[PDB]
């Protein structure tokens, strides 16, 4: 599950960006 900033709008290009917006693959982030 994405948190409220990924759902319309995932940041995270790979799990490097993935540490800005969360810690983990939200439901959208990489796996
Ligand atoms: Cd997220
Ligand atoms: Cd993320
Ligand atoms: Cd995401």
């Amino acid at each position: 599950s994405p948190c409220q900033k990924c759902t319309s709008g995932c940041k995270c290009a790979t799990k490097e960006e993935c540490s800005k917006t969360c810690t983990k693959p939200c439901s959208c982030c990489p796996k």
